[PDB]
Order: structure tokens, then sequence, then C-alpha cells
């Protein structure tokens, strides 16, 4: 009944580290489990980023909850020496959300992006047909950058990675899905 194209983007840099990445992955998996994901409803794509952007699941592969969860359970922390948030945002606009890559023109493009550090590269807000909700986590997230990305809405700010998988899934569901889930 809910027709949305949802991207999750997780920072996996050396500064995040493996344990906090695992907490971000748990956050993502909980949300996916609770969303109405499926062939004719919510579609999911997933990026992990640091220096480079890794497509962990594209819109063009099977949009079935089981297939998505299996793959996401199998993928792992990538590490890396930058937080190239701008590169990741450009990737969403230039590739992830193209109709040629499985985007549906009529389904709103929503992004939930978890970051814990200031960007290493240049940040500009994406063209507005892409709605980005940044989730800043811990004391080194740059609030002004996240406001720029997320305008007109406030970023979701989470105190630390321990708190992320316990508080953030409800917050995302409130935004995407009227709190149903
Ligand atoms: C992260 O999760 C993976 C996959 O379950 C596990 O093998 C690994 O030990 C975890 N790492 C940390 C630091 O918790
Ligand atoms: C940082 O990561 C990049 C991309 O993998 C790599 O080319 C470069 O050597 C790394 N920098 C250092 C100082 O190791
Ligand atoms: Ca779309």
């Amino acid at each position: 009944s809910m027709v949305l194209d949802v991207a999750f983007v997780l920072e996996g840099s050396d500064k995040i580290g493996e344990a906090d990445f695992n907490r971000s992955k748990e956050f993502m998996e909980e949300v996916i489990q609770r969303m109405d994901v499926g062939q004719d409803s919510i579609h999911v794509t997933v990026l992990q980023y640091s220096y480079m952007v890794t497509v962990e699941y594209p819109f063009s592969e099977a949009q079935s909850k089981g297939d998505i969860l299996q793959r996401l359970r199998e993928i792992r922390y990538q590490g890396g020496n930058r937080t190239n948030t701008g590169l990741a945002l450009r990737y969403l606009s230039d590739h992830s959300f193209l109709v040629s890559q499985g985007d549906r023109e009529q389904a709103p493009n929503l992004v939930y992006m978890v970051t814990g550090n200031p960007a290493s590269d240049e940040i500009k807000r994406l063209p507005g047909d892409i709605q980005v909700v940044p989730i800043g986590v811990g004391p080194n997230a740059n609030v002004q950058e996240l406001e720029r990305i997320g305008w007109p809405n406030a970023p979701i700010l989470i105190q630390d990675f321990e708190t992320l998988p316990r508080e953030a899934p409800d917050l995302v569901l409130q935004r995407c899905c009227s709190g149903e889930g």
C-alpha cells in the first residue's frame, strides 16, 4: 500500500569503525524488517561509503524482503580513510535513482543516511526530487552540513551508536510510513 523508493546509506569509514558499523547495520535491518518492503510496495537500495561508494543492493535486484535481508546480513564493514559524503550523495542522484537503474518515477525518492563525522568532501543539497533525512550520530557529526543536506527538515540526531539501533528505527518509520511498523 506504500509505494516508495528508499535508499539507506551507511558510513563505513575508519572513524566509524567496525563495531559502530555493525550497530548501523542492525539499525538498517530492523527498519527493513518493519517496513512494507516488496515487489509492488517499498523498494530498497543500500550504499556503504567511505573513500569509495559500494552499492550493497541496487533497486534493479529482487525487491523482496528476504532477498534484501539475506544480502545485507552477508555484507561487511569496508573501512576507509575519508568520509566522502558528497560522493555518496552524487552517486544517489547520478545512478541509484535513475529509472534506467530501477527507480520508479511515481514513487517518492527517500534517503536515510547515517554519518558520524564531518564530510571530507564538498556538501551541497541534492536536487529536491530526492528527499534526504540525515541521521547524525555521536559528537563528531556536523550539524550544519546535515541541515544543508536535509532542508527543509531537521536532521535526526542520535546521541551515540549504542543508541542508534534502539531509537532510530521508530523515528524513520514515523517519517516514511506514518509510524506504522
Ligand atoms: C560485526 O558483525 C560481524 C558479522 O556478524 C561479526 O562477524 C563481527 O565480529 C562484528 N564485529 C564487531 C566488532 O562486533
Ligand atoms: C587512503 O585510501 C585511498 C583509497 O583506497 C588510498 O589510495 C590511499 O593510499 C589511502 N591513504 C593512505 C595515506 O594510506
Ligand atoms: Ca522514484
